[PDB]
């Protein structure tokens, strides 16, 4: 059967600024870089950045809600979000509809998120403040 | 400090066929569903399906290379690929890299992959046969 996410691959329009964003700004671990891509890790996550001439820099109003959330502790969340804000990182959402989250964009407009909490914690919170029509299995 | 992927959220145009795809076809566990979304798990992966009127059913020629790969064992790979084929699931790429990979599309055209192999395995292969311009850290 399927056992988890093997890797996340993001198409990027310019390799160097994307590597800098994920490694320097977000603090992910850079393992390899070549003319057309890079491999990073974020804890157990394998992230690939793939240089793609088809990737467009996409404003958030032009893309759907597909997004990628990274885990951060309650102790680190606010200062990390504030550092991104002070660095001029663009945002895409303000309303906290799924808990403690900070919504921000990568250089190509990929929709990213910092989130505090697990799925179990989100289910427990939703039992008290459920989304409309919610059923739990 | 970021510690991993917290969740992957896919925007979907029709919630029922997307739930059927991820739960019934791909075997993920459905934890909750509401009028505009669902939460599933696949091992450690927290997957959210979010009903989004902005999601277009997108042909693979019209999207970039961003994609989401799920882990499967080598022993299970061929029968899972055959299950997807029986269900008429379209393929968007042939494998030409190390480790088994099956590249398939979800109902809205999200680019998915089954992959056998870790980052460590990929890096080992790359060290022996580096991509053009490849540098390691
Ligand atoms: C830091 C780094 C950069 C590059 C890009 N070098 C570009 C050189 S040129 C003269 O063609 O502009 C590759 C690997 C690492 Br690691
Ligand atoms: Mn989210
Ligand atoms: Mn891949």
């Amino acid at each position: 059967m399927l056992s988890g996410l093997n890797h996340l691959t993001l198409a990027v329009s310019q390799l160097a600024p994307s590597v800098a964003f994920y490694q320097q700004l977000l603090g992910m671990t850079l393992h390899a870089r070549w003319d057309s891509g890079a491999y990073l890790s974020c804890g157990d996550l394998w992230l690939c950045l793939s240089l793609d001439p088809q990737r467009r820099v996409t404003p958030p109003e032009e893309s759907d809600y597909t997004h990628y959330a990274f885990s951060i502790s309650e102790a680190d969340f606010a200062s990390f979000a504030a550092r991104l804000e002070a660095a001029g990182v663009a945002v895409w959402k303000l309303n906290r509809s799924e808990g403690a989250s900070h919504y921000f964009l990568d250089p190509d407009g990929h929709k990213l998120e910092l989130h505090v909490g697990s799925l179990a914690q989100r289910l427990a919170a939703c039992r008290e403040q459920p989304y409309k029509g919610m059923v739990f299995f």
